[PDB]
């Protein structure tokens, strides 16, 4: 059976690469995809693909996710996050396809202390998650046989993340300051990829497990205390990492240009009885990506 | 459900850390473990720590695998490829666990041509297979339900494999010389992780997959295309690799410790149909762990 994928260079995108590689026949595309059209900003051409291959199941992993840079320029996240999907939704449909779509806990509104749920109410603060919310119920109102997955906090060992921007940071400074109010869970792309996989082998055989479901690493913390932890792992591997003198925060100290939730923590209960999977605790997988990074040498 | 692991820290290993991590509650260790016992060397410690924890799933990526050290010293690959893993099985089944252990295709006795199946007669030209067989009779015999992965020509990004001992000799050298008789397939750990994940969801729900299974990346080549293609990746890369005379050669005028067979072409038609997996053309595998090789930068 044949799979297809859209953002095939991206964090999550390229963990679906290595995850989708068994489950079925794969055609991995992207913005630069040559010999066919992985072009999110031509809604039509990315619909004429689906038609073109008539996918079993389709992966998207491509987006506009540049947050700050939506608000700016929000009718192309419109063209991607929700325009192109919902073209990509009512193509698959016709051949009778699973469409399995990513999406975000930027969803939700602040609001914090408890835990967020799927048949909550949903008031994004931002573009971002304003247009990605579109996109979701554009998918939810073409193409019933669908699999959308919200998460958050997306890292990966090859792709831009805070971890990674954060830790740039800290070995060429001294001293540094940071976020400590926002609530969440980091979320590997390893996992959402290979969740992915397993969730799609459900569906096939299930259908209804169709609908929307919240995938996000196990527990909870905060920005400051995620990049705490990172220093720590960069320390325990022995790098002279500049640091000297850590700075905690509560958010609105230092500007953002879209407002960001102050919680972000996703509840998982439903994936989890849904698909018989395990969401492990979010340091495990943030510990893995960095242990990989540290093993520096060629 | 919980799973266990053994040989957490080796390629494949690191791998199943990844991928078993949302399929169940896991447990990974190895040698060096300290509150926990993961040494082989100890098959009634190894028993121990079975009996101790009680698994619901066992998965064994632990072993002796230094093949030409092995014929040097044999009783020890027995100790960890046979002893340890006997006594794993009979543990396991007591608690009615399954048990995931990795084989070899060096089982096999060399005798070209046609690709090798799983009821095929079983001749290892070496004492690393002929251990590795024993220990997998051995299991066969002392638990039923077990799920055996012979595979060959294993790498992955992290942990010494054939493509990162033959680039280091590139890149230091002008002139080289290395094997094009040997047919096989090279097999990354990342399929072997991800097909392992999945085979463990269908035998909880199917025990009647339990057996032996040939998993191995699709089709076949040489040694020696397999370094081609691993240089022209690099060359690719745009890496000043200071090699401008590759040399081809047949197996016998270079000389090895233990008897490598030369028809490695193992057969996975059963595993495919089997667990309704895919297993792809070897070189995308490859090509992928190169990709994040030559991505040179912290
Ligand atoms: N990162 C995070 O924290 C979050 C991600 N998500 C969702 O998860 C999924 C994947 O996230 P992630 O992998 O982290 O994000 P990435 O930014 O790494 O991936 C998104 C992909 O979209 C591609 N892209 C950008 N513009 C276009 C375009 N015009 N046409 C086609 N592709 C384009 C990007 O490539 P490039 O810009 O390099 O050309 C990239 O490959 C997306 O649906 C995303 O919204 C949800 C919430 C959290
Ligand atoms: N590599 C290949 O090409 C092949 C591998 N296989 C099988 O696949 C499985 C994994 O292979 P792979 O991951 O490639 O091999 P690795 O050598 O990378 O992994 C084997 C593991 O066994 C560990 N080990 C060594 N001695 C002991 C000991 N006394 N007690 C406990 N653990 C020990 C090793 O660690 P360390 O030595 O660093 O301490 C290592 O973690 C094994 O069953 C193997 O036989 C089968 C055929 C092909
Ligand atoms: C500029 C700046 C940022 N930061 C911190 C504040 C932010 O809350 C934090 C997170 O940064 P980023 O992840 O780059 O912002 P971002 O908008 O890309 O983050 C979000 O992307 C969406 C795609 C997801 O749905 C979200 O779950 C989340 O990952 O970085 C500082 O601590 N200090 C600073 O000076
Ligand atoms: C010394 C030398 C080796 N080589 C090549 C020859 C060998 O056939 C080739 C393979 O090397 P290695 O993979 O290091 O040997 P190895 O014994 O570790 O390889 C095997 O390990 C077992 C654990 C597996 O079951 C096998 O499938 C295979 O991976 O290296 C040369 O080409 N030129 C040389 O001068
Ligand atoms: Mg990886």
């Amino acid at each position: 059976m044949n799979i297809l994928l859209f953002g095939k260079t991206g964090q999550v995108g390229w963990e679906l690469q290595r995850s989708l590689a068994p489950v079925g026949n794969l055609i991995a595309l992207d913005v630069h995809s040559k010999e066919f059209c992985g072009d999110f900003s031509n809604p039509k051409g990315v619909a004429e693909t689906v038609r073109k291959l008539r996918p079993d199941v389709i992966v998207n992993a491509a987006a506009h996710t540049a947050v700050d840079k939506a608000e700016s320029e929000p009718e192309l996240a419109q063209l991607l996050n929700a325009t192109s999907v919902e073209a990509i939704a009512k193509a698959a449909n016709e051949t009778g396809a699973w469409v399995v779509h990513y999406s975000t806990d930027y969803v939700f509104p602040g609001t914090g202390d408890i835990p967020w749920q799927e048949t909550d109410a949903t008031s994004p603060l931002n573009v971002y998650g304003k247009t990605k919310l579109a996109g979701e119920k554009a998918l939810q109102d073409n193409c019933p046989k669908h699999l959308i997955f919200r998460t958050s906090w997306v890292y990966a060992g090859k792709g831009n993340n805070f971890a990674k921007t954060m830790l740039r940071l800290a070995k060429e400074r001294q001293t540094l300051s940071v976020i400590n109010d926002q609530y969440g869970a980091p979320t590997g792309a390893e996992l959402l990829a290979d969740c992915t996989a397993h969730a799609i082998r459900v569906a096939l055989n299930k259908p209804e497990v169709a609908g929307l479901y919240h995938l996000v690493a196990g527990g909870t913390t905060t920005w400051h205390d995620y990049a705490a932890l990172v220093f720590d792992e960069a320390r325990k591997a022995g790098i002279t990492l500049a640091l000297t003198e850590l700075n905690a925060v509560p958010t609105s100290a230092y500007p953002t240009p879209a407002s960001r939730p102050g919680n972000s923590r996703l509840n998982t209960e439903k994936f989890q009885r849904n698909f018989d999977l395990i969401l492990p605790q979010w340091e495990l997988g943030v510990k893995r990506m960095l242990t990989e990074m540290f093993t520096t040498t060629t």
